[PDB]
């Protein structure tokens, strides 16, 4: 059973991609060496295709349906509503990609009668024929990199695939309750997007305190996407199907998962087709949901078949945190390998072999880790970074380039108590958004894999919300954490952390000189600028202010749109 099959039609674009970055002042006033940015585009999508196409051995044992059975009992625990028409047509982001009938997702959002009768369409459709594979397209991705240290390779694009707009719509009103409720009734603790930022460090300490002698691992799985088996996706199928559910909606995901989740043909851009899929599709509703229950079971299988002893997992996808009590250092290290080898057994290899690890802060997942940093009142906070290569690469790209997708202000929002996104980034596009007028227009971005749709100006709020209000306070960062930093100012060619502080004095002033929220941006965001600080108090209309269902769970490659508070 191929992962892939290739008819050798290309992975086209639609449009002209570009790859290297343009020379121009505000990006030089962020990144100096230009050259290290790079953007992936169609040239590399045949490489892409190398790694992602194989043959999948799995071999099923008892651990593996004790614990399916173990999730299934839970999830009989839920039922899920169908969702109208209009109700999942407001779930559309507006910049998804218009669809093969005449409309896109404005019509949608609008209820556009061309677009809904065809949506009624689809869903007759699911109800009428259970078998015809349904079409899907495939893309090569545009996302942004800094190269290599080792030299000049770049990653290759990724490969997105996704049904049409219509089908998507269906999607939501047959399966988005399920995917929005089902992975925390069935792994509770465990489902990693339930968490806001804070919570998850909060989770990872307690647990790691919890255990006499704690011992954590990362594990990742060398492109868990295909390693997702036509089985894995009825299995996953038979959960959802443990559900309370309206007799359309039970049919409808019985047939979107013979027909569109289990795999079915490829077709370009320019509509020929490129072959056939028998692996999981990025870009179907149920990908963040599929992935992380199907890591959830295989992982806590694996446990079990190494006999490790009170495991602790943290899912989030493909992304695998473990923390557990230790057996000596021998020990671990061979089940540590004996739990790759069930993984592996339940097709599911990882990119590079977990390390056993004795201290909660090397433990990196989700490319990000705990770091630790000291408050106002002296006493230590734990809050969650990450190397801001990426990070940083990506704003110098949309520095100097529109992007559909705002990454930098994402990354503040997540990123808010960090060192570098408050020195740099902050200061960085808080200066820009100054010198052309634009405070006030709303941006788009994405957080655990939804879009949003957010002002800057509501920065302190939101910041407020997620990592309270310490995150305005931080002041005693880890050496290794500085360390890190440091060094990738170094290789990008940034200017060093003293240069962003007065950088940011100019710019506290800038915006005092303002009032309204614009100020309390300038006060709060940046009272790490000035050397006479002066007290921070709990913003009034800024938790309280406005709240909902956002960190509850992750639609990456999902198209789910969120502009929740
Ligand atoms: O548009 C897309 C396409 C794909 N993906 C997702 O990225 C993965 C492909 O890449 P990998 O799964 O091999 O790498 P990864 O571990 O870094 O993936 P993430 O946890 O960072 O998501 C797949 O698991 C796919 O669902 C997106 O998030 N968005
Ligand atoms: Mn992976
Ligand atoms: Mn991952």
């Amino acid at each position: 059973s191929m992962s892939y099959t290739w008819t050798g039609a290309l992975i086209t674009p639609c449009a002209a991609e570009e790859s290297k970055l343009p020379i121009n002042p505000l990006s030089n006033s962020l990144l100096r060496h230009h050259n290290m940015v790079y953007a992936t585009t169609s040239r590399s999508a045949s490489l892409r295709q190398k790694k992602v196409t194989f043959d999948r051995l799995q071999v099923l044992d008892d651990h593996y349906r004790d614990v399916l059975k173990e999730m299934k009992a839970k999830a009989s625990t839920v039922k899920a509503k169908l969702l109208s028409i209009e109700e999942a047509c407001k779930l559309t982001p507006p910049h998804s990609a218009k669809s093969k009938f005449g409309y896109g997702a404005k019509d949608v959002r609008n209820l556009s009668s061309r677009a809904v009768n065809h949506i009624r369409s689809v869903w007759e459709d699911l109800l009428e024929d259970t078998e015809t594979p349904i079409d899907t397209t495939i893309m090569a991705k545009s996302e942004v990199f800094c190269v290599q240290p080792e030299k000049g390779g770049r990653k290759p694009a990724r490969l997105i695939v996704f049904p049409d707009l219509g089908v998507r719509v269906c999607e939501k009103m047959a399966l988005y309750d399920v995917v929005s409720t089902l992975p925390q009734a069935v792994m509770g603790s465990s489902y990693g997007f339930q968490y806001s930022p804070k919570q998850r460090v909060e989770f990872l300490v307690n647990t790691w305190k919890s255990k006499k002698c704690p011992m954590g691992f990362s594990y990742d799985t060398r492109c868990f996407d295909s390693t997702v088996t036509e089985s894995d996706i009825r299995v996953e199928e038979s959960i959802y199907q443990c559900c309370d559910l309206a007799p359309e909606a039970r049919q409808a995901i019985r047939s979107l998962t013979e027909r569109l989740y289990i795999g079915g043909p490829l077709t370009n851009s320019k509509g020929q087709n490129c072959g056939y899929r028998r692996c999981r599709a990025s870009g179907v509703l149920t990908t963040s949901c599929g992935n992380t229950l199907t890591c959830y079971l295989k992982a806590t299988a694996a446990c079990r078949a190494a006999k490790l002893q009170d495991c602790t997992m943290l899912v989030n996808g493909d992304d695998l945190v473990v923390i557990c009590e230790s057996a000596g250092t021998q020990e671990d290290a061979a089940a540590l390998r004996a739990f790759t080898e069930a993984m592996t057994r339940y097709s599911a290899p990882p990119g590079d072999p977990p390390q056993p690890e004795y201290d909660l802060e090397l433990i990196t997942s989700c490319s990000s880790n705990v770091s630790v940093a000291h408050d106002a009142s002296g006493k230590r906070v734990y809050y969650l970074t990450r190397d801001p290569t990426t990070p940083l690469a990506r704003a110098a790209w949309e520095t100097a380039r529109h992007t559909p997708i705002n990454s930098w202000l994402g990354n503040i929002i997540m990123y808010a108590p960090t060192l570098w996104a408050r020195m740099i980034l902050m200061t960085h596009f808080f200066s820009i958004l100054l010198a052309q007028e634009q405070l006030e227009k709303a941006l788009d971005c994405q957080i655990y894999g939804a879009c949003y749709s957010i002002e800057p100006l509501d920065l302190p709020q939101i910041i407020e919300r997620l990592h309270g209000l310490s995150a305005f306070t931080l002041h005693s960062y880890s050496p290794g954490e500085i360390n890190r930093v440091a060094s990738c100012l170094r290789k990008l060619g940034v200017p060093p952390l003293r240069t962003w502080r007065h950088r940011a004095r100019s710019v506290r002033a800038k915006l005092l000189s303002q009032g309204g929220r614009a100020a309390t941006c300038g006060r709060y965001l940046f009272n790490w600028a000035v050397r006479t600080k002066l007290k921070l108090t709990p913003i009034p209309a800024a938790s309280q202010l406005d709240l909902s269902g956002n960190f509850v769970a992750g639609y990456s490659g999902g198209d789910i749109y969120h502009s929740l508070s």
